[PDB]
């Protein structure tokens, strides 16, 4: 019997082609760029957040799967009303969240016991980069920036995936240490109190305000350290953000870019 799996957030996908049952997958969003070679062949369904039951429901899927930050809700009935199954996970703001959702979408799929070995080796790279993070004696200001142009310009606070980020790999949240929750419009005040030594930015957000120089011409953001330094970290959204079977590897990469700009 054929499987046509319709998965609705990049992390979500991630996890499926981890566990070894990538070849059922019909259709990904926008968000779904690893493994970049496999699912850039693959129907997109548009974006996670926006997303229509037409879209899904004409990939003829046999399960949708998906976390909370699929949406919107509206559209999330439309699924379970037209009775094709749809699991969607929590999605908390936590270095639990791979080894939660590996679990998940492992049993979903009926394969618990492949969740249990990924979920494993997953939880070792995190404990792994950790003990990497022990490298750091003098944890640096860190500030990340989610830019679209000047669309969006916005720092991240406490109760966000980026919080987790930072403190586990050994930096200091300037933003959440500032008492910034979630995502707020950033304020040149902000930024210059923060004094922050490194920049932390995702790809698209660096490219979409014209690179470095663009970047720097945010008000606040070159009267810092970083911004003296040019000491930027950009990293892509998925890799950073999505709490996926890699986290372990991006928390290493942070950490060896935290000690940098520590020294
Ligand atoms: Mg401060
Ligand atoms: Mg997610």
């Amino acid at each position: 019997g054929s499987e046509r799996i319709v998965s609705l957030n990049g992390d979500i996908t991630e996890i499926i082609f981890a566990l070894g049952m990538g070849e059922y997958v019909v259709g990904v969003d926008s968000s779904a760029t690893y493994p970049p070679e496999r699912t850039k062949m693959l129907p997109n369904i548009g974006y996670q957040r926006r997303l229509s039951a037409e879209g899904i429901l004409s990939l003829n899927p046999t399960l949708v799967i998906g976390d909370e930050a699929a949406g919107p809700p509206e559209t999330l009935a439309q699924i379970r009303a037209a009775g094709v199954p749809l699991a969607i996970t929590a999605d908390p703001p936590s270095l639990d969240a791979p080894q939660q959702k590996i679990r998940f979408v492992a049993q979903a799929l009926g394969i618990p016991q492949r969740g249990e070995r990924l979920a494993a080796q997953v939880e070792a790279e995190i404990a792994a980069a950790r003990d990497l993070a022990r490298r750091i004696t003098n944890p640096p200001h860190v500030l990340f920036l989610y830019l679209r142009g000047t669309d969006v310009q916005q720092v991240a606070g406490r109760n966000t995936a980026v919080d987790v980020m930072i403190a586990a790999a050994g930096g200091i949240n300037a933003a959440a240490d500032a008492g910034i929750v979630e995502f707020k419009p950033l304020s040149p005040e902000v930024v210059i109190a923060a004094q922050p030594d490194v920049l932390l930015v995702l790809d698209k957000g660096l490219e979409s305000v014209g690179g470095v120089d663009g970047l720097l011409k945010i008000p606040g953001l070159a009267d810092t350290p970083a911004g003296r330094q040019r000491r930027i970290i950009a990293l892509d959204d998925l890799y950073l953000l999505g709490m996926g079977p890699r986290t372990g590897q991006a928390l290493t990469d942070l950490t060896i870019a935290f000690y940098d700009a520590a020294q």
